[PDB]
């Protein structure tokens, strides 16, 4: 089997991407944030504290003839941005772009963090990291991909995120028309439950390539590119007027400035992030100071290849017995 679904930016800055997901019988379609940095499929629901719902589409398990309470099961999660949610669990039928999984764990939110409430465009998350990170207790649950894997033509999914435009998530096949050149594959460690790999280095604009190992995670659920302070300093030093602002919480720059590209290494291959991708607009409405899309990972404990990096490539999440990651230009 295969599946193919379009993923769409939630706003003009590509802060996140939403993908339609059919849940239950008859289908209830929710727009979920596909997140390769986490492993819970959780949704706003009829059970969510009413004051914490503000515009989102909810899942109502009582209206689904295939929904079954996973008795005794609870879930609770906290994300890297300080957001969180918790609730109970149903199994139900979940379809993405024509690919159907029966008995998928659907985690119903009873409580969500204010940041989720405040984003009316995201109805929940669909986690695509390794199932070892799943927070369901007492019985850990499998991700949508884990459940689908044996049925897929090939045990892979691909992320093809657009710049200020829709893109595509495919399951079970590699669309050879979606990228240029070849796909370079690179080793993955699953020890932290992430799609964790090691970049071979970086260049800033037309600058010479610096060969240096950068360990990080491929994370569709994170907006920006978070890299070591040395690397990030080298980048912003090439932007006139750029400064790290403690009160803003990162590097800012005047948008009258021209951003250089940023290249990262995948084995001997190179992915180029155009400078335009690194512009995230005024820090506040009407401000002449713009927020940068490359920021320091120093306070995080891990480097994150977020949407800023991934949307510059066609990315293969290979769930073979020994998982790997593939990157191609496009
Ligand atoms: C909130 N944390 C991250 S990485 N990203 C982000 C920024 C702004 C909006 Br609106 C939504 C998201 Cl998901």
């Amino acid at each position: 089997s295969t599946g193919s679904a379009t993923t769409t930016p939630i706003d003009s800055l590509d802060d996140a991407y939403i993908t339609p997901v059919q849940i239950g019988t008859p289908a209830q379609t929710l727009n979920l944030d596909f997140d390769t940095g986490s492993s819970d499929l959780w949704v706003f629901s009829s059970e969510t504290t009413a004051s914490e719902v503000d515009g989102q589409t909810i899942y109502t398990p009582s209206k689904s003839t295939t929904a079954k309470l996973l008795s005794g099961a609870t879930w609770s999660i906290s994300y890297g941005d300080g957001s969180s949610s918790s609730g109970d669990v149903y199994t139900d039928t979940v379809s993405v772009g024509g690919l159907t999984v029966t008995g998928q764990a659907v985690e119903s939110a009873k409580k969500v963090s204010s940041s989720f409430t405040e984003d009316s465009t995201i109805d929940g998350l669909l986690g695509l990291a390794f199932s070892t990170l799943n927070t369901v207790s007492p019985t850990q649950q499998k991700t949508f991909f884990d459940n689908a894997k044996a049925s897929l033509d090939s045990p892979v999914f691909t992320a093809d995120l657009g710049y200020h435009a829709p893109g595509t998530y495919n399951f079970g096949f590699i669309d050879t028309t979606a990228y240029t050149g070849s796909i370079t594959y690179t080793a993955v460690s699953t020890k932290q439950g992430f799609w964790e790999w090691t970049s071979t280095g970086y260049a800033v604009g037309s600058g010479t390539f610096k060969s240096t190992s950068i360990d990080g995670i491929a994370d569709t659920g994170t907006t920006l590119l978070y890299l070591p302070a040395t690397v990030v300093s080298a980048y912003w030093a090439q932007v006139s007027g750029a400064k790290s602002s403690s009160s803003v919480g990162g590097y800012v720059f005047p948008c009258s400035a021209t951003l250089p590209s940023f290249t990262f290494g995948v084995g001997s291959a190179r992915i180029v992030i155009p400078g335009d991708y690194i512009d995230f607009g005024p820090i506040s409405t009407g401000s002449s100071s713009c927020f940068g899309g490359i920021q320091s990972s120093a306070g995080i404990g891990i480097n994150i290849f977020g949407d800023v990096a991934l949307k510059a490539a066609f990315v293969v999440f290979n769930g073979a017995t020994t998982p790997t990651l593939g990157f191609a230009s496009k």
